[PDB]
């Protein structure tokens, strides 16, 4: 299943990303169960908003808010949920939310599965709308849902982000 | 044309709504054109977000922001840019933004054309969540658009909506 | 507009078919208006039924059901509301509802949109399966609209369907 | 794989359903197989017609129809098929076809996933419509498929719901 | 109607594009009717081809090949057909095709619709992939259409582009 | 998972295909991964071309590209990528790409999924555009990536289709 899917073939530059919510999607917010491998609805969002990037997860890894570590993974065309893509770390959304620190990482397709992005070598190169977008998503997708919530801490650069999926891994690896 | 079509039947009771923007659609933000008839891109919205119901106006009508006045129209299944739907008003959400009042009617399928929506008389037969979702979006939507804003001042009943579809009828008649 | 479109270049054998409905499509019931040439919703069907082609009309053609006569046009792909297609009758499905007689062609893409249909000369050359899924359709899918129902009377061959036509079009050139 | 998903957190009020068809989706009749967990497709349904709501079954449950019983469930955006969503019992169906008695059970998402839903305690909370175009549904949609039938013995409350649930539980149990 | 559509606001470097194709869609090659300002179905395209940009053109211009000037437009998501944007010309893609000489082409979105083109001033501004992808639809898109056939003659800047929407504006005007 | 599913019931006349590609899809190149059994992003595709069919695999076989071998499976909608359908062989494209000999075969639904192509035995009964079609796909689907290329050998018949899932499975076997 995807419970078996590596975390990466070089991490942190080398990883894999398993899909969980396509970008400009309906707002159905899908949940890789860690148990069975199946995809579980975990809500559905309140807000009218989409994620500007297709969003998901590194296997084999986990942040402080007991989930494997998020990433945002653009492309041209959305992925489909339960997919997975090989990809290269350019960034991250520093943030918090309710259940811890819950970074997210801005990874995008390998140069292998297209040239279209390997001039984004790090953060500044991706577009200011996109981050922008990405920001202001965070910031409000919980606006109408109580007890949930978010504090948003800034961008970061692609060493950063691979600082946090090594981090990520290693939690994984000791807990 | 689109030009061509009434305000409605018998406003402000039963009136007609041209459609310019379908509910969980892409952020293409058309517009008639009062000249042409024709639908343009006012815009691509900058933030990710979707209008929770269609979205449009009724004709041969004039707001304060110098266009038609604005309703958002709940439907099973949205509806084709440039289509006309025949409703009858439930309530208004009062807002102001950076081009005048500007406020947004709802407006429910008439009977004729289904009966889904007959049990919905007033502003307080929408759903909660809905009317939240409405309000968030108005608030939130312009947030990275500089120069454009807007005051949301709150819900009222579908009185209010019908008098504002007569000063808005009303005024498109005497300038 | 769409209501100075011809019914053809050479009826009865080679007309245009206005479409209000794509195939597969939503039960958004889209009627052209003959005022305006708008695009209005004259319902939302009640059952859980799609229209096995697309759907719409030939303009300045009269049937007893007092619009223009009906036709049902297969295609590769789903077409546009309010687009306009060049085709050839290659039969009718004779039926009677609330509104009066209510024929409903069958027309294939011209030639020289695609070669795709010129193998289907006549009626029998339709597939089985789509003339049993269009009379099914028909059959019930006004199964829950009070005061909406049909008789379909039954498959009749390409010659049929073009004195339909005939008879249609002089009918709206005599009242 | 999905063939590991339980039953529910605590059957029969608080249930799981594996989506195998989305609702308002193509006629595509998917079914989970038991062996591989893989979704096959059971037969390209021969009617236009769509399934009013997502579509799928309670793991680790069986029907007389010896398959896992069936579940309807309505959301405000279809579902992804081989997706999982919680649910609680409302209402059911009652049923027989070619293949045995053969229940539709109505779960609405659980108020943790959303509180759209919450107001639907009990059958007839269930809008008529949407109950009226189910059983219209399983009474046509085997119409144009040879020695495939059903009968329709019709609706019963959310005890009867839940007493289905059991019964199916029990019977995967002791086969 | 779209036939009283300016050419544009300040022809050259400010146009409107009536677009009939959106981008990534389905192979229905819609142009629209010079007579009626319909959409029609100019053919169904056989190679398994899409547009990689939304496809229509510039109002009261006219090409050597008796329509008007073509224009490819890029934007985030796809354009309805029968729409209008507005648009600034940054290229041309030179080619012949069994109806004359045939540019094509490319204007972004105006910096009023959205900033996100605002970067792409010149011809090598586009990326390159996109611009391959180009002359390779027009390459290969009348593959199987016998008597249809592309010489595609190169790239060129925004000033031939400015060059060739003048001549256009110019034909359709001393004709 | 799909790792699990048999080539089929009775090879080579009864199989069954595993889908990675929708038929007129996006240009995502799934491929699901041997070891995991996910679905994988081989890469984006570059050139603006679609699958005229669904497309995927026979389980537990193995062509010469070091893949099992490709189907190619047409239906009345699209599949969902990962899903599997029980088909009937009916022809061939022998081709050659970078990684070996690499067949394509076509492969109708099993009559007890539908008998909308049991009227097709064998090659010739498919139509000639399809054909021509996926012919035309796959000798320019890899136009624009570096070290990627096809040489198209030609059609076979249903016999010669059957031959290669025979040689595909017993190369599995004996590898
Ligand atoms: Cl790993
Ligand atoms: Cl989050
Ligand atoms: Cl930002
Ligand atoms: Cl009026
Ligand atoms: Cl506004
Ligand atoms: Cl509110
Ligand atoms: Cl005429
Ligand atoms: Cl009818
Ligand atoms: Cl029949
Ligand atoms: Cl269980
Ligand atoms: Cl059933
Ligand atoms: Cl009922
Ligand atoms: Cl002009
Ligand atoms: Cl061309
Ligand atoms: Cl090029
Ligand atoms: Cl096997
Ligand atoms: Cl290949
Ligand atoms: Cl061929
Ligand atoms: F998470
Ligand atoms: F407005
Ligand atoms: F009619
Ligand atoms: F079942
Ligand atoms: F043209
Ligand atoms: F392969
Ligand atoms: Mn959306
Ligand atoms: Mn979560
Ligand atoms: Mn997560
Ligand atoms: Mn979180
Ligand atoms: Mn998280
Ligand atoms: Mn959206
Ligand atoms: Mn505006
Ligand atoms: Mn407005
Ligand atoms: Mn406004
Ligand atoms: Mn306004
Ligand atoms: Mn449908
Ligand atoms: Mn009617
Ligand atoms: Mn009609
Ligand atoms: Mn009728
Ligand atoms: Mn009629
Ligand atoms: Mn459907
Ligand atoms: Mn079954
Ligand atoms: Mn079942
Ligand atoms: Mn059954
Ligand atoms: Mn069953
Ligand atoms: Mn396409
Ligand atoms: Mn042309
Ligand atoms: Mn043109
Ligand atoms: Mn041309
Ligand atoms: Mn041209
Ligand atoms: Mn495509
Ligand atoms: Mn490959
Ligand atoms: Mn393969
Ligand atoms: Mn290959
Ligand atoms: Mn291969
Ligand atoms: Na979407
Ligand atoms: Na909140
Ligand atoms: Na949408
Ligand atoms: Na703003
Ligand atoms: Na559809
Ligand atoms: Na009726
Ligand atoms: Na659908
Ligand atoms: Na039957
Ligand atoms: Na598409
Ligand atoms: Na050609
Ligand atoms: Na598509
Ligand atoms: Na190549």
């Amino acid at each position: 299943s995807l419970l078996n899917v590596p975390a990466g073939k070089d991490l942190p530059e080398d990883i894999y990303v398993v899909i969980e919510i396509p970008a400009n999607a309906d707002p159905i917010k899908y949940e890789i169960d860690k148990e069975s491998g199946a995809l579980f609805v975990d809500r559905f969002m309140s807000t009218a908003m989409f994620y500007p990037c297709n969003y998901g997860y590194i296997n084999h890894t986990l942040s402080l808010d007991g989930d494997p570590v998020d990433v945002l993974v653009p492309t041209p065309y959305p992925l489909q949920p339960g997919s997975v893509t090989r990809c290269r770390p350019v960034g991250v959304l520093k943030m918090t939310d309710e259940a811890g620190e819950d970074a997210k990482l801005v990874a995008v397709p390998h140069s292998k599965l297209s040239k279209e992005y390997d001039h984004i070598k790090d953060v500044n190169d991706l577009p200011e709308l996109l981050k922008a977008q990405i920001a202001h998503f965070f910031e409000h997708y919980k606006d109408l849902e109580k007890g949930k919530w978010v504090k948003v801490e800034g961008w970061e650069n692609a060493e950063a982000a691979k600082a946090e999926i090594v981090a990520s891994f290693e939690r994984a690896k000791n807990k």
